[PDB]
């Protein structure tokens, strides 16, 4: 008896899933002949190319645990087999005598590597590999094929490609399996009957004092609820302008499907059918890109150029990035990077972050813009290592393309339109009650200066019960003055580009 293994990565779920569905139909056609072991790889290496937070690792735990939950329902369960691919691979091979592997493809360099290696693996020991794309909704291979060999760097241009793509067939979960054993145990399980459960919050979590509020619970289940709970609003999605939405409010102005559609627990292309039903239904609505299927297609975008440029996510080598000289200040980078600006409005968001792991597309942009070409001029690069950290929903290319973005280094290009860090938020929050909330030792100043609080006289100051100095920082650097310097900068590095 040999044994068919699934092996996740992301696509951390049961529905909308080719490469699992295939394994549980292949097993159901064939009862007695298969074993079906489907695994998650608790890899080690990942960590020396990538930082993950203590939030984004509860999340993770929460997955892995869901979709344990969810294969038991089909008479299966999670392998979570911790080691190295290259080392863990050649083993399981032999000791499961492995006819077929599965999994879903991803783009990411790390990602490309390790499945060659696994690949040319595979083919020596006659395993059987097939591979599914089902991450995203387009695959980008086919994309770039169609616009001749190159990804198309404008949204609109992207959109006039995919629009001629045949919309793959969008599957449901799989059938429980038909009386299958629970595979024997093998060299590893019979030392420790539990060296493949699901690891513990305790096993992943090291630093559990930086968890935060638990408000994002990890898992397809969690994902499955929550894009229900945002369809129910039907106008609300149909008329979704993501330009009009609040980043400062309270609850999120968007869906947070992000750290779903990140890991797979929420299938993008079941999201993209749900919202094309609703779409069809409500003749008045909006369109790409503001739309919530154009928030869709920005995701497949930022896929498709990071596909073709192993250096996505660094200005030397990237064939997309401009080449601008960011320079070094650990101070200002370490008062950005923990909220310490001294602007309430920055401050705010990357404590939000911290605490939370999601903040809104254009919290992003503001907290972006300050680092980058807006006020400390420190490289996109380093925002998108805090980010990576700190965010739910990091995802390789997204992370990098919308840094690339934030920073006027490719995509976009208006680098004389500078976010305030005093003016931006007021729009959608004049009262402040975003700074109270995640700046609190300011909860006192009244909304004429809670977003400018060095406008309050000491005496003032000292009536709100915060000192500037002492108990909130002064401003690391005046906006006013810097972003016009920052201006002058871009544009002779703007015009360096131009000349080679
Ligand atoms: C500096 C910076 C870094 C970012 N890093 C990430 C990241 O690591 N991971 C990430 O998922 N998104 C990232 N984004 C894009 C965007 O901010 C998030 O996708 C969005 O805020 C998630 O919130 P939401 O789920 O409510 O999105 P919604 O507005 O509800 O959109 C639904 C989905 O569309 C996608 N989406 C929306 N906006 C974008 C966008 N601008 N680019 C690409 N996909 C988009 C996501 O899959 C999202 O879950 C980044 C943006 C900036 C400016």
């Amino acid at each position: 008896r040999s044994t068919l293994v699934h092996w996740f990565r992301k696509g951390l779920r049961l529905h909308d899933n080719p490469a699992l569905s295939h394994i549980f139909t292949a097993a159901n056609a064939a009862p007695g002949r298969y074993f079906v072991r489907p695994i998650f790889i608790l890899d080690p290496g990942i960590l020396d190319w990538m930082q993950v937070g203590a939030n984004r690792w509860r999340f993770l735990q929460q997955t892995l645990e869901d979709l344990d939950n969810q294969l038991r329902k089909l008479n299966s369960r999670l392998f979570v087999v911790r080691g190295k691919p290259a080392e863990v691979f050649p083993r399981i091979f032999k000791s499961w005598r492995v006819e077929m592997l599965t999994f879903e493809t991803d783009i990411e360099p790390y990602s490309v590597t390790r499945d060659a290696a696994v690949q040319k693996l595979a083919k020596a020991e006659g395993v059987r590999v097939e591979t599914h794309c089902s991450h995203t909704i387009y695959n980008p291979e086919l994309v770039i094929a169609k616009n001749l060999g190159k990804a198309p760097i404008t949204y609109q241009k992207f959109l006039g490609i995919v629009e001629q793509l045949k919309v793959p067939k969008v599957l449901g979960v799989p059938e429980k399996l038909k009386n299958m054993p629970t595979p024997p145990k093998d060299e590893v399980e019979q030392k420790d009957s539990a060296a493949y459960d699901c690891p513990t919050m305790k096993q992943l979590v090291k630093r559990p004092e930086e968890l935060g509020p638990n408000k994002f619970p990890g898992g397809e289940t969690e994902a499955l609820r929550r894009m229900e709970e945002s369809l129910k609003d039907e106008i609300w999605v149909a008329r979704f302008e993501k330009p009009n939405t609040a980043p400062n409010s309270l609850e999120p102005s968007t869906t947070v499907l992000s750290p779903y559609l990140k890991f797979g627990c929420l299938s993008a292309r079941l999201f993209n059918q749900k919202l094309k039903e609703i779409i069809k239904r409500q003749p008045k609505h909006s369109q790409p890109p503001v739309s919530l299927i154009g928030q869709l297609m920005w995701r497949e975008f930022y896929y498709t150029v990071a596909a073709a440029e192993p250096n996505f996510d660094r200005m030397l080598g990237n064939v997309y990035c401009m080449q601008i000289p960011w320079q070094e200040h650990p101070d200002h980078l370490e008062a950005w990077t923990h909220g310490r600006t001294g602007y309430p409005f920055i401050d705010a968001i990357m404590r939000q972050l911290r605490q939370e792991g999601w903040i809104h597309h254009l919290a992003r942009h503001a907290v972006a813009c300050f680092l980058t070409r807006g006020d400390l001029w420190i490289s996109w690069e380093e925002g998108q290592r805090v980010f990576e950290q700190l965010l739910l929903d990091q995802d390789w290319a997204l992370n990098a393309g919308n840094w690339m973005w934030l920073s006027a280094s490719a995509f976009f290009h208006q680098y004389f339109r500078v976010y305030s860090p005093v003016a931006f938020g007021k729009k959608t929050d004049p009262q402040g009650h975003y700074i109270r909330k995640y700046v609190p030792e300011l909860s006192k100043y009244p909304a004429g200066c809670i977003y400018e609080p060095w406008k309050a006289s000491l005496v003032d100051q000292r009536a709100y019960g915060c000192v500037l100095g002492t108990d909130y920082p002064h401003r690391i650097v005046k906006h006013e003055v810097v972003h016009k310097e920052n201006i002058k900068r871009m544009g002779a590095a703007y015009k360096v580009n131009r000349e080679v």
